C-alpha cells in the first residue's frame, strides 16, 4: 500500500455524534479523508492532539474533508472515553468519528500496526476524492502531529489538482 | 491445545490491587488456575458473571484456585473499568487479576478468539498444579457461565486427584 | 471445529427405545441437539452421568431438544449395556438413544478423540435449530457432567434465539 | 507388514483368568504365537470359532505356542463378555488371552482394520520364536477359521525350523 | 489391494491341455476363481501342491471354482515341467491352467511378489463370482497349502453368500 | 523498512561543498539524520523546498542534525544544477550534501522509488544517533514539505529521547 | 535478447529539436535504426562521439537509417545538457533525438545496464526495416565509438539484403 | 549407461559344469567378458547361437575373453534346459556359464529389459579389462548374434589396446 | 528410447552424388534404412569403412535399403572431403549419402553424442519400413564395423517381415 | 558473461603453423587477446575477413595482442582449410592460430552459438592483460568486420589503461 495507490477500503463502528454508529469508507466520495492513527485510548497522557483535530474539524469540513480517528480499541471503550470529561483525561464531546479497529485489520492494511503489542503506530493518511493515497506521515509513540500542517498539505494537494502543477522560475 | 495436554503459559498486563502489574501463569504454581475469558469492556450489558466470580472469590481461594479473568482489551481500558462503580456498570473493585490480551495472543493460543471481530469467545479453562488441561467450557456470546459449576468441577478433580 | 460455526453431522447405529436402529442428525433438525461423549461402555464405576440425562430425559424434551448418547464403541456392545440391569452395574432402560461411533469418525469431527486410547473425552456439545454449535464442554475422564448446567445453557440460548 | 518379516510388536491390556491383565508380545519369547482377529463382541451369531481356540488350547500349548484373541474392542467389553455364559451366547471361560485393540492401532498394523467400520477382518496370523511372521490368514467377515489346520501349520514350520 | 475389494484382474499365457493358451480372468465369471502362488518351476522338491490341486481339480468344478496355477516363470518353461513326468520330479497331466507371470505384474497386483529375488510367494487367492476377494492366505516358502481347507472355505462363502444362527437364549 | 527499525544504511557519491565526495551514512554519528528525497533535477518548477532547506541548514546543524538531499539522478548532472543560477530556475550553492542514487538502491531501501518512472516520491526520512527510524513522511508528486515541521519533528524525539 | 532476433521496442520522452516530446520506435518504420547508448549526461569527458553522430546524421539520413542516442538521464537533465553550449562542454544544437530511459528497462532489455551503478554501457545496435537485430557493440566505459564503421555495417547489410547473396570463389 | 563409461557390475547363480554355483562379474577382472542376454529357455526354435559359442569358447578363452550367457529364468529351469538333451531341444553340455535374472536387475542395469513382457533382448556387451564397456550389440528378437563378429570386435580391441 | 520403437526421424542436408541437397528420413519410406554413425571428418586415418559401405551399395539397393552416413560436421566439410581424392586421405566418389548433424541434434536422439568432444560414436542403426528400430550396433572409436555383418542382420529382417 | 566482467577462459586443439597444437588462453598473459568467432568452414564465400586478419597479424603482435580465430569445426577440418591453396578457396597459410570449439562451449560461454544451427554468430572479443572483458562485437552471418577499427579499439583501451 503506497502513495498514488489506491487506498485500501476500511468501515466499522465508530463512535458518532455521542452514539456508536456504523461508518464506511464509500460514505464520503467527492471528499478528501485523513485517517488518524493512535496506540490507545485511557492512556495517562492527556489526549490533547485528537482533541485538537476534534475542535478544528470545522476547518477540515470547510476543506470538504473528513477527518476520522482509528484505534485497535473497542468501539465500547471509545464511546466510554467520550462519556470521560477531558479534565479527567478523556475525549469529552468528539466532533470527529473515532472508529474502532478491533479486528486489526485496518491498521495491518494501512502497515502501522505493530503486530508484537497489538496497538497502532502514529500514522496519519490522506486520500483524495479519487480514493488515492496522497500522503503518509508515520511517528514513533512518543511524537504527535500539528495539525496545521495537515490543513496545509491538504489545500496544497487540493490546488495542484485544480490548478495543474505550475509556476517556473 | 487440548484437554490432558500441557495448557499454554501466559503472562501480561494485568490490574490487580486496582493497579496494574505484571503477572505470568507461573506465579501461581501449586495452585490450580481458572482462566476466565469475557469479549469486551464497556459493554452495556451488566457485568454480573465476571462480578459474581471476584466477588466469590473466597471460595476459589478456599479450594487453592487462582481465578484470572483476561480480555482483548488494554490494561488501561482494564484499569479504567475497574475504577468505574458497579452503579454506572463498572467492575468496581475486583479481587481477581484482570489481564489484558491486546496481542490477542491468549486468545489464540487457547482457541477463543474470533479473528473476524478480534474479540474472544466465552470461554473457561481449568488448569491443574502440574500445568495440564483438565476443562474448557467454551460459551457462544449471548450465554455467561454459572460459578457453582465451577466450584464443583474444581472440587471434583482436586477429589480425583487425592483418590 | 468451533462455536458458532455449523456442528458437524453424525449418523450410525444407535438403541433406541431397546432396539438397534440406525439415526441421522438431520432426523432433529428444528431441535436442539445436546450430544453427549463418554469414554467407554462397562466400566466398574457406576454410570450415574449417563442415566442422571436419561432419567431427566423429559425436561430436555419440554425444551423441544433431544439428547443423544455417543461412544465409539460397537452398537452391539450398547445394546448389551442396556439389556443389562442398572443393579449388576448396567444402563438398563435409557429413554435416550445411545450411539456407536466404532469408526471413531465422530469424535474425531468433534475433536475430542484420544488418539492413543481409541476412546472420547467427557464432551457435551449444544446445537441450535440451524444446527450452529452454541456450546461445548470438555471434561478429563475423571470428571462427569451436570444436567442442570446443560439445562440452563439450554434454555438460556432459547431465550436469547427469542428475544 | 509382510510375510518373511519381523511380525509388528503388540501389547495392551487383555482378558486373562477372568480378570483384566496387561500383557505384551515379548512376553512370549522362544514360544511361536497365533494372533486371531475377530471383529466384534456381543454378535448374535454363536461365538463357535473363539471358544473352538479357547477350548482346544491344549493342543497349542504342546506345540508351545500362544493363541491370543485380539478384538477393536474395550477391554472391559471383553470382560462383560466373558463373564456372558455361553448359553447366552457369551465366551463364559476362556483360556486364551482376549485383548483390546481399541486404538485399533494393531489391526492397523497387521493391515486388517476395515477403516470405514471400525471393525477388523477375520485375520489369523503365525509368529515364530525369533518373532518373524510366517503365515496369513485374511478372510472376508462371513467364514471362521479352522482350527485344524492352524495347528497343521505350525507342526509344518516347527518341523521347517528344525530341518 | 486387500480383501473386500474387488481382485485385480489377470491374463496370459497359461499352459492348458498340454498347450500354450491365453487366459483371461474375465472369462471366469460365473465362477468362483481359487488363484494359486508358486515360487519356482523346476525346483528340487516334489511338487505336491499343485499337483494336489491338478488331481481334486473335479471336487472344484463341482463347487463350479476355477483353480488356477500361476508362477513368474515363461509357459515356456512351464510346458517343459509339465512335459516332464511326475516320477521325474515333473508335473505330468495337469489338469488346471498353469499360468506365466513374466512380467511379474500378477505376483505384484496381489502382493506376493519378493522383488528382491524376482519370485512370488506361496500365496492363495479366493474370489467370488463378483471378482471380490474373500479369503487370501500366504506362507512363506517352507509350507504347502491344504486342498480341503481350500474347498471348505469356497463352499463356505458360497454357503453364506446365498444364506447366520443366533446362540441367544 | 518500517518506523521503530534501524534504518537502511546508504552510501554515494554526492554534491556537498560545490565538489563531488564519495559520502558515508556512518559519516555522520553523535547526529540525526533528515533523509530528503525529491523526484528529478533540471524540473522546471523552482527548486524552492531544496533551497529552503539549504537556506535555513544552521538551524538543522545547531539541533546537530544532518540534512541530506538525495535523488535518482546522477552526482555529475547534481553539479551541473548546482553550479546553475536560481535565477535560471537552478540551485546554486548548496550547504547541506545531495547525494546521487543512479543505482536507485537508496530510494528502494526506503520504499520511495516509483519503479515505473524510475523517480523517488517527495519521501522524507528521520534517523537517530543510534541510527532507528523515528518518522517518515511520503508525499505525492505535487506537494512540498515545510521546514518548521520537521524541526518540530526532530525537536520533539530529542526532548522525548533526553 | 541477441542478434537475429526481433528488437525490442521501446519509446519515451526524448529531446528533439530543443523540446522535449514522446518518441516511440515505431514512428521510425521503413527505416533502419542506430541505437547509441551512452552512460551519462554532464560528464567532464567532452562528448565527441555523440557530438560526431549529430553532426554526421545526414549521412545516416541518406541511407535511411534513424540514429537514436539514449541514457538513463531524465529528460529534463538532456534538454539542459543540450542547452549548454558545447564550448562550456555541453552538447549545444542536436541534430538526433535524445533519449531518456530513467526507468532503466531500456537499457535493461538491450543488456548494456550496469545494475551495479544504475548506467548504460557504451553500447550501440542496429536494426533493419523488418525489426530484426543484425550487429551489436558494446563498449567498456573508456572507449568511444566510430561513425564511419557504423556506417560500412548499415551500408552492409543493406546490401546484402538487396543483393542475394554470395558469390563463389 | 552408454558406450565409454564403466559396465554395471553383475553377479548371481549360475549353472556351471552341470551344477548351479553363486559366480561374480569381478570373479573376472584380468580377462575381457563378453554378457549375451538371450530371451527365454525352453523356446520351440533350435537355441543354435549360444549353443554355438558354447562350443567355440576355446577361442574366446584363447582371447582371455569371459563369455556369459544370461537369462530372465530361474537358474532351475536353466539348469533343466542343460540337463535337456539336444536333440529334443535341450542345450546339453554348456562350456560356459548361464546366468539367472529372475530379479530382472540386470537386463535392467544393460537397458535390454523388455518391462511389458519380463524378457531380454538379444544384446551383447563386450567389457574390457578396466570394466569398461567397449561395445554393445542389441538385436530383436528374431535375430540371432555370429561368433566370429564379436571375435573381430575382441580382437580388434585387444590390437587398439596395445597399440 | 530403444529396439522395438519408432526409431527417430532426422533430416538435414547431406552431400549426395557429389552435390548437397536437404535430405528427411521420410523420403525413404518402403525401404529399410541404415543409419551410419562416424566420428570426424578428415581425420588421419584411412576413412576405409565408410569407403567400403559405399561401393558395396548396390548389394544395399538389391534389398532395397538405404545406407546413409552421418557425422556432426558441416555438410561443407563434407562436400569438402568427398571431393578430396582417397589418396592423401578423402573420400573420393561416394555412392551412399553423406550427412550433416552440425546441429548434433540427430547423435543425442541416437545417444551415440559425446558431450564432452562433440563428435559421434561408431553407431549403426537398422531400421524397418515401418519406422521402428530392429538393431544397434555402437563401437568405441577405435573399432569400425563389417558390411557382411550388417546385410547379414537386413536379410534376417526382411526375412522375418515376409515370415 | 558481459562487458566489464571476466572474459570466459578457453583452450583446445588449434591449427598452429599448419600443425594441430593445443592451445590455452592462459598461454597470453600480458597481452590483449582478440577471440575471432566465424561460423563454418568450406564456404563458397572467399575467406577475405580471416585472412586479413592472418596478413595484418603483425600491426597486432606491435599492440601486443594475440588474435585468435575460433569456430565450431573440427581441428581436422581446419588443418584441411589451411592445406587447401586460396586459389581453390582456401586459407592457405595462417599466421594466426585457428581454434577448434567442437564441444560448442567456446561459443556457448560467448553466447555467440546458434543452438539450431550449431554454428557460431561472426562475433569478436576483446580481452585485456587482467582478463577481463573490454569489448564485444557481435555481427549477424552476412556481414565481416574490418580489421583497423578492432586496432582502433585496442589502440584506444591500452591507452586508457596508461592514462
Amino acid at each position: 500500500a503506497t502513495v498514488r495507490d489506491p487506498a485500501p477500503q476500511f468501515s466499522g463502528k465508530a463512535v458518532v455524534d455521542g452514539a456508536i454508529k456504523e461508518i464506511n469508507s464509500n460514505d464520503y466520495k467527492g471528499k478528501y479523508i485523513v485517517l488518524f492513527f493512535y496506540p490507545m485510548d485511557f492512556t495517562f497522557v492527556c489526549p490533547t492532539e485528537i482533541i485538537a483535530f476534534s475542535d478544528r474539524y470545522l476547518e477540515f469540513e470547510k476543506l470538504n474533508t473528513q477527518v476520522i480517528a482509528v484505534s485497535c480499541d473497542s468501539e465500547y471503550s471509545h464511546l466510554a472515553w467520550v462519556n470521560t470529561p477531558r479534565k479527567k483525561g478523556g475525549l469529552g464531546e468528539m466532533k470527529i468519528p473515532v472508529l474502532a479497529d478491533k479486528s486489526m485489520e485496518i491498521a495491518r492494511d494501512y502497515g502501522v500496526l505493530i503486530e508484537s503489542a497489538g496497538i497502532a503506530l502514529r500514522g496519519l493518511f490522506v486520500i483524495d476524492k479519487k480514493g488515492t493515497l496522497r500522503h503518509s506521515t508515520i511517528n514513533d509513540l512518543p511524537v504527535g502531529r500539528n495539525v496545521d500542517e495537515v490543513l496545509r498539505v491538504v489545500e496544497a494537494f487540493q490546488y495542484a489538482d485544480e490548478n495543474g502543477d505550475a509556476i517556473p522560475c
